[PDB]
Formats: C-alpha cells, structure tokens, sequence
C-alpha cells in the first residue's frame, strides 16, 4: 500500500496531504506540484523535540524509522 | 480520450475537463493545454480537511488505486 503523509508549507494555512509511493518513499515532483520553487522536507522527531530533515536522493524522499504516517512534515521553502 | 477528469482553478467559473489515460496517468502537456501553465492537481480532502495533492512524476500525474474520479476538483498552479 502507498504510504501517506501530511506536509505543510505554511502553518497559517491548512496542511497538505501527499500520497506517497507503495515503496514507502515520496517523490519531489509531487511536492513541486503544490509547492512551486520549493524542495526538500522537514519534520520534528518526538525523541529530542528537535527539527530534522528528511533524507532525499534523486528526488526521492526516504521515510524515517516508523515511516511517514506518524508525524507531521513541512516542505522546505526558499526565500523565493 | 479514455477517461476524462473534471478540474478547476476557481469555483466561480466552470470546471474544465481533461482526457486522462487508461493507465491512470495524465500528461502535464494535456493539463497545460487546458490551463495557461498550471501543473499538478489536488482537492479538498474530506478525510483530513486538508488539500490532498496527487502523485506527480516528471510531468506525469499518477492517479491512486481509486483513479481520477475521487480527486477531480482543483488544479495546482505554480508561481512560474
């Protein structure tokens, strides 16, 4: 089954739901669809309450230990 | 023609329709053929009350297992 994630570009608005691949990874192109100019992904680990960045390779974001559907994610946005 | 997909950018006007492919895929060019530069698609997800986007890969949109009929609503628009 395809993993499911909930990202957010701006916390003042509503979060965005992203359908991931069955592989358990997320495709950056799906992010760029809703987020133009943006790339990358962040989240916070409930372990140390610190912000973290999701691993990316060739446009493919790699899920954490438990996967995607457990925490919230934030899309990396530049100043532009 | 194979499947058609309803989609709009603003609910004040009338939603348009784009021919999707039998493989559950839509071509970016077909979307931009309708919209003046729009990319990606999403909709009001009643499940999370957020905006759920659709899988995108190199300009090719990939429908979920259900298909396009459950996501036919709003098209995405980049800043460029």
């Amino acid at each position: 089954m395809s993993e499911y994630i909930r990202v957010t570009e701006d916390e003042n608005d509503e979060p965005i739901e992203i359908p991931s691949e069955d592989d358990g990874t997320v495709l950056l192109s799906t992010v760029t669809a809703q987020f133009p100019g943006a790339c990358g992904l962040r989240y916070r680990n409930p372990v140390e309450q610190c912000m973290r960045g999701v691993r990316l390779v060739e446009g493919i974001l790699h899920a954490p230990d438990a996967g995607w559907g457990n925490l919230v994610y934030v899309v990396n946005y530049p100043k532009d």
